């Protein structure tokens, strides 16, 4: 069917590396913008402004937003000082997100994630209907210019909507990232291009420690990291719309001459001079010839709550620990270099894991092991800082392994029929563990503890739900 034209008109070849490279491009400054809250909002020690002043905690430092109504308490009523030596001025320093708007920080993080999960799904639909190339280029647009506005914004309320909006277009231009690739590579390939995509995101979180170190300034960094977006935009143009969504929505005409294109770039001209509207009618006979299933048939239940389970869990301990990089006594401009580096090898090991014994098994060790590694960070004492760091990096390597692990088990798991809703709700039930992370984290002024012990027993809890999947292999 399809598949064989691509193979005729030249399989992967110029065109297909010139198209993918640039596509995934752009997917470097993807985890720049889901973790940039920990660089535009990290939280600078401060000490109430003085109108002796400043009462002490137990530890020794002067305590936060209490002073002394008269000269040796009262909250804090002239604002803060806060510290100018290691962050210039972040949101929080700002708009003094501090003591009684702690949650303010946190909330802007979730309404930035609400913008992830709503974009896929309006996004998405959007796709279907618009092409693949004309969402992409309306989405490298919005990015940039949202993006570039929050940078701007003079209210804390015109900063969420602003990053909002960057959350809506940046989903939608991961998604269309991997179809627009997909569609274009051969069907065996579309293994691999789910790899590729993790790496590039993989080598994403290097960028940005890069940056973040060499402009601190948030309204700089937010600006410098949203500017590329609008080069991504003007070379958008000279996309290639996909040949398969041209066939599927019934214009034949559009996807021969989708496909002579990538046959000159490809150099098979005369290969491509026999493709006709005859030959395509006849050769793509199957490609022109629902959730709902997904929560009626019997047999499909099991599957969907269980992955949802696994995709759930496995985002919501993922943003719950990576958002977490002042605890651990290094600066920050390490740790993130460190997490980031750590990912490479453990889904190297995810992969040798997996192809050696099997995918049950490697999901609970993925899983449990991150759990165990969160739970243990916890109840260890905040003194010890090079035992704690370790834990927190192992924990997530296992997070990041288990994501490779998971999407795997999602595209073999799921019959061919629905493996299209399967992933796409399976990943949804992703980005709402996004959303539902910080607002986990907002708990800490209930109890100091209670994050990491709640990051921690979820993975442990989908590590006893993974058993009651038939394991693929072979
Ligand atoms: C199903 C999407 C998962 N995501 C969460 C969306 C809000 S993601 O941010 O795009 C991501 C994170 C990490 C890795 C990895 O390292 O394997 C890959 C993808
Ligand atoms: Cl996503």
């Amino acid at each position: 069917a399809f598949n064989d034209l691509l193979q005729q008109v030249g399989g992967v070849g110029r065109f297909q590396q010139i198209q993918v490279t640039l596509v995934v491009l752009p997917l470097l400054l993807m985890a720049s913008h889901n973790t940039l809250q920990n660089f535009t909002a990290a939280i600078p020690t401060h000490h109430c402004r003085p109108p002796v002043w400043l009462p002490r905690d137990r530890q020794g430092q002067p305590e936060s937003c209490l002073r002394f109504t008269s000269p040796q308490t009262e909250p804090c009523t002239d604002g803060w000082i806060y510290d100018n030596s290691t962050f210039p001025s972040t949101i929080v320093t700002e708009w003094d997100l501090v003591c009684s708007h702690r949650a303010l920080r946190q909330l802007a993080q979730s309404l930035y994630m609400v913008g992830v999960l709503l974009g896929a799904m309006v996004f998405g639909y959007l796709a279907d209907r618009l092409g693949r190339r004309k969402v992409l280029i309306l989405n490298y647009l919005q990015t940039a210019v949202s993006g570039t506005c929050a940078a701007f914004a003079p209210n804390f309320p015109i900063y969420c909507a602003f990053r909002l909006l960057s959350g809506m277009a940046l989903a939608g231009i991961s998604l269309n990232c991997m179809t627009l690739n997909v569609e274009w590579m051969p069907i065996h390939t579309r293994a691999c291009v789910g790899t590729l995509i993790g790496y590039v995101y993989s080598l994403g979180q290097f960028l940005l420690a890069g940056v973040a170190y060499a402009v601190p300034h948030w309204r700089h960094l937010q600006l410098l990291v949203s500017a590329p977006f609008f080069a991504f935009f003007i070379y958008s143009w000279f996309f290639i719309e996909s040949a398969r969504w041209h066939s599927s929505s019934g214009r034949l005409d559009l996807t021969l001459r989708a496909l002579q294109r990538v046959a000159r770039i490809n150099g098979k001209r005369e290969e491509g001079a026999k493709l006709s509207m005859e030959v395509l009618r006849a050769s793509l006979q199957k490609e022109l010839t629902s959730a709902m299933e997904l929560l009626r048939c019997p047999t499909l239940r099991h599957l969907f709550l269980c992955l949802s389970m696994l995709w759930f869990a496995t985002s919501f301990a993922y943003y719950g620990l990576v958002m977490d990089l002042q605890g651990f006594g290094v600066s920050i401009y390490l740790i993130q270099v460190i997490f980031g580096a750590v990912d490479l090898p453990a889904k190297l090991v995810g992969f040798l894991v997996i192809n050696s014994l099997g995918r049950r098994p490697a999901q609970m060790a993925a899983l449990l092991l991150a759990g165990i590694c969160i739970l243990l960070n916890g109840v260890i004492p905040q003194d010890q800082s090079i035992v704690r760091t370790s834990l927190a990096v192992l924990g997530k390597g296992c997070l990041a392994a288990s994501f490779n692990c998971i999407f795997l088990y999602t595209g073999e798991l799921y019959p061919t029929m629905i493996r299209q809703t399967g992933m796409g709700m399976g990943s949804t039930m992703a980005r709402v563990g996004s959303i539902v992370s910080p607002l986990v984290s907002m708990t800490a002024e209930l109890y100091p503890s209670m994050p990491l012990f709640i990051y921690g027993a979820v993975p442990v809890a989908a590590s006893a739900v993974t058993v009651l999947l038939p394991e693929t292999l072979g």
